[PDB]
């Protein structure tokens, strides 16, 4: 009545059918702080269905202090819109994961675990406390878990959308190949508009929404980032990369090959930290050094010793910067969306995807075997008026 199961037994990414109301048990549902309640749908990701007052100091309240935003903070506040948010965010991941594309990228999300770079000592292995969660367990005690990503709810502006993380006082671990845990606020109850000639009113499949944000969260993790001060007269290379088509092509080939020289010369320091590296704090020395030759694609010899393939470092870097893309998910959910990123956003709407009456794991709105199947009929905010109701522009 969901449908979060069109096919088989069991979901395939996500690891439980959760309700909000579930006891907690320490392990996949649990208190935890960076005092909320989680959900773990997947190894090294967690949901956390609340507005985001935590990850910024200047943002611990859902107050209006405005180009294209919506304030509501009444938002995500009772247990049964959590319960919706979480089984909402639950069903898009089994969307994503439905298409080969998106296989691919989740795989490479949950193996990209940040570098143990935190040690002073530069022959010592040590973990970076930021990229933790702390996870109230079964008896009451706390223990620190490593994780890759969580979904959270958005703050103050419920339609900024972004994937942040936590900085270090030295390093830049977006751009020098280590990688940070990364935070995406995000909502599936909303939605934006834009127009389109087949004038149409249609809406944004939130699926592809998801997949923009979890892009950036691939470069972030791997550490390749595009600094943020390049841009053009405001889109920074960084989102052009993101939705890919035309509009990536206008970052020049000579400047790719500038990025990705600079890139293959982190990975080349990161073997090498690994190769002087004779000590641990806090699993042995050679485990852990593997769990970082698997990630980041090494090679390893006859003596133990690791380096960076060319081949597999192209092979790595093409699939996270030129395949895993906005517009390959468009082409692969066989949706309708806006052409460049260049698009100015008309309207909100609020949307409820949790019905399988509403939305679908195959299909999104556009049910197939029904008047939605053709011309993009469910995504269009008139002829589908039912699962579209607008708010703001
Ligand atoms: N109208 C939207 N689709 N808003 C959410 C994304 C906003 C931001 N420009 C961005 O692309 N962040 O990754
Ligand atoms: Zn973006």
């Amino acid at each position: 009545s969901s449908g979060l199961v069109p096919r088989g037994s069991h979901m395939q990414f996500v690891n439980k059918q959760f309700n909000y109301k579930d006891p907690v048990n320490g392990v996949d549902i649990a208190y935890i702080k960076i005092p909320v309640k989680a959900f773990k749908i997947h190894n090294k990701i967690w949901v956390i269905p609340e507005r985001d007052t935590f990850t910024n100091p200047e943002e611990g309240d859902l107050n209006p202090p405005v180009p294209v935003s919506y304030y509501d903070s009444t938002y995500l506040s009772t247990d049964n819109e959590k319960d919706n948010y979480l089984k909402g965010v639950t069903k898009l991941f089994e969307r994503i994961y439905s298409t080969d594309l998106g296989r691919m990228l989740l795989t490479s999300i949950v193996r990209g675990i940040p570098f143990w770079g935190g040690s002073t000592i530069d022959t010592e292995l040590k973990v970076i406390d930021t990229n933790c969660i702390n996870v109230i367990q079964p008896d009451g005690s706390y223990r620190s878990e490593e994780l890759n990503l969580v979904i959270i709810g958005p703050s103050a502006d419920i339609i900024q959308f972004e994937c942040k993380s936590f900085g270090h006082e030295v390093l830049n671990l977006t751009r020098n190949g280590y990688g940070s845990t990364q935070y995406i606020r995000f909502s599936p109850d909303f939605t934006f508009g834009f127009e389109e000639s087949l004038a149409g009113k249609f809406a944004t499949d939130p699926a592809v929404t998801l997949a923009h944000e979890l892009i950036h969260a691939g470069h972030r993790l791997y550490g390749i980032a595009i600094n943020p001060n390049r841009v053009f007269k405001e889109v920074s290379f960084e989102e052009l990369r993101t939705f890919g088509g035309h509009d990536a092509k206008f970052i020049d080939s000579l400047q790719e090959n500038e990025f990705r020289l600079y890139y293959y010369n982190k990975f080349k320091d990161i073997a090498s930290t690994l190769n002087k590296a004779k000590s641990i704090v806090g699993a042995s020395l050679q485990y852990m050094k593997n769990v970082f030759k698997e990630k980041y694609l090494l090679s390893e010899d006859t003596s133990g010793k690791f380096s960076v393939d060319k081949l597999k470092f192209d092979k790595l870097y093409k699939m996270l910067t030129e395949i895993y893309t906005e517009d390959n998910f468009v082409k692969f959910f066989k949706v309708l969306n806006r052409k460049t990123y260049l698009n100015f956003d008309k309207a909100v709407f609020k949307i409820n995807i949790v019905p399988k009456v509403n939305y679908t794991i195959y299909d999104g709105f556009n049910l197939r075997n029904t008047n939605l199947a053709a011309n993009f009929n469910g995504q269009n905010t008139e002829i589908n008026n039912m699962n579209f109701t607008k708010l703001k522009n």
